[PDB]
């Protein structure tokens, strides 16, 4: 992804948003019971933390765009994942502004609590004025849709999150860049029968674990990927993303059948303007954080890559052989035979790809079962019966988050929640962690649930 210009808003005349005032993340009263060594993200130019000039941290993501159209290797790939999807028979018609809006069973429900982007931020118009679940009514959305049409700027702003030290010297915030509800509504419209079958259908067909359940979804991973397993990280997935996998994205989505208008609304994703603060900018590239579909589009872009990357790199590659699943840039797959990825790796590159080991790891090592992650959790085998898979939170993960909150109240639900992520890792770890709850007389006053109880609800999901 790359920016083509900024300019104010005065000249392109796009309105301004307000910018978030202070971190809603306070010290919760297990702050210093824990350990961990992370606070609120820079939300700010000033912040006293920055050891680096912000803005240029806040868009150094974006490395350029090193080729914009399709070569062979990358034809090939979308027409095999095009050809793989074509047995799921995806609808592909356009689905009804109720449903897009409203949600159908396997189609959530557009988020009441999220901004609405542009320029119903900058108005103070917020999605429960346009939208009400108790009648399903959208003639109002019509009515808005109309007002101020389609293909609107992102309003963008900085995620308010906690982040590593490190981060937070330098500067590296993550942004959220929120498409306007006319645009999610539009591209929900367009492309929600293949959002329905892709929630439906987590595994190796779509090739995609978005939706997924990973408390259920774990024990079927080892059967869906057998063989050799292979995983990396990419840095800055979504940014580094050039306009050659968006025409990749559009080669699919015309080989499983869809219309050109549909097809043309990946345009208005990989060319988008969005509105950070005082000034309005270009990008072209790039999956933009919020936008509708940015998580299946992202797994099918991954799709459309790891298949690139495997027969650019190694002769007689069988892409039939190939298993993988993909949760936006986080990818993990299986194949008859290890695969070396310091060559994947460097084909990566030259498409303007970063790929690292597995896990911060030093080297390019053996990615099994006992290693892996996907979706941050490892895979561990319950002890009794070792075909269910637990998926593993690392304990590191649950200290940092205890340690705040952004509402004070909460401090019960929010134990609860992450006692729920942690117990998958023993009962010698879960005890570990209540123990150093109960160690202050907070702790004890809450009602923290039972290791056993716990399990016997994970068994009867099988
Ligand atoms: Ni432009």
């Amino acid at each position: 992804g790359e920016i083509q210009w900024v300019k104010p808003n005065k000249e392109t005349g796009r309105l301004s948003i307000n910018g978030p005032t202070r971190t809603k993340l306070e010290p919760s009263v297990f702050h210093d019971v824990f350990e961990g060594n992370k606070e609120p993200a820079v939300l700010h130019s000033k912040d006293p933390r920055l050891e680096v000039d912000f803005e240029q941290a806040l868009f150094s993501k974006y490395v350029g765009n090193t080729l914009y159209e399709p070569d062979e290797y990358i034809k090939e790939a979308a027409l095999h994942y095009a050809n793989q999807l074509k047995q799921l028979e995806i609808n592909t018609s356009q689905m009804s502004m109720e449903e897009a809006c409203y949600g159908t069973e396997n189609l959530e429900a557009i988020d009441l609590h999220t901004s609405a982007g542009y320029p119903y931020s900058a108005l103070g118009i917020k999605k429960r004025d346009i939208l009400d679940p108790t009648t399903r009514d959208v003639s109002k959305m019509k009515f808005y849709m109309d007002k101020y049409g389609l293909d609107l700027p992102y309003s963008t702003y900085v995620k308010d999150e906690l982040r590593s030290i490190d981060k937070i010297k330098k500067g590296k915030s993550r942004l959220i860049e929120a498409s306007s509800l006319n645009d999610s509504v539009y591209l929900r419209m367009a492309f929600g029968h293949l959002y329905e079958t892709f929630h439906a259908n987590p595994g190796t067909i779509t090739g995609s674990a978005v939706g997924c359940n990973p408390d259920t979804f774990w024990s079927k991973l080892p059967i869906l990927l057998p063989g050799s397993l292979f995983a990396f990280d990419y840095s800055g997935y979504d940014a580094s993303l050039s306009p050659v996998w968006f025409r990749a994205l559009e080669l699919v989505l015309r080989e499983i059948g869809y219309s050109e208008g549909a097809i043309s609304l990946i345009e208005g994703i990989n060319h988008t303007h969005h509105v950070y603060r005082n000034k309005t900018y270009c990008v072209l590239g790039g999956m933009p954080s919020g936008c509708s579909g940015t998580s299946i589009f992202n797994s099918m872009i991954n799709n459309i890559i790891i298949r690139a990357l495997l027969i650019k790199t190694f002769k007689g590659i069988d892409l039939d052989e190939l298993n993988m699943v993909a949760y936006g840039d986080d990818v993990l797959a299986s194949y008859p035979f290890p695969i070396d990825c310091l060559e994947l790796a460097k084909t990566g590159k030259e498409y303007g790809l970063t790929m690292t080991p597995a896990d911060k790891s030093p080297c390019f090592n053996e990615v099994n079962w006992d290693n892996a992650t996907f979706l941050k959790r490892g895979f561990l085998p319950d002890e009794q019966f070792p075909f269910l898979i637990h998926p593993t939170m690392p304990m590191r993960e649950i200290h940092e988050s205890i340690r705040w909150t952004k509402d004070a109240r909460n401090t019960q639900d929010h134990v609860r929640s992450l006692c729920l992520l942690a117990w998958h890792n023993g009962k010698q770890e879960y005890e570990k962690f209540v123990s150093t709850i109960r160690s202050v007389p907070v702790g004890r006053a809450l009602a923290i649930p039972n290791y056993e109880n716990l399990r016997r609800n994970w068994l009867e999901l099988f």
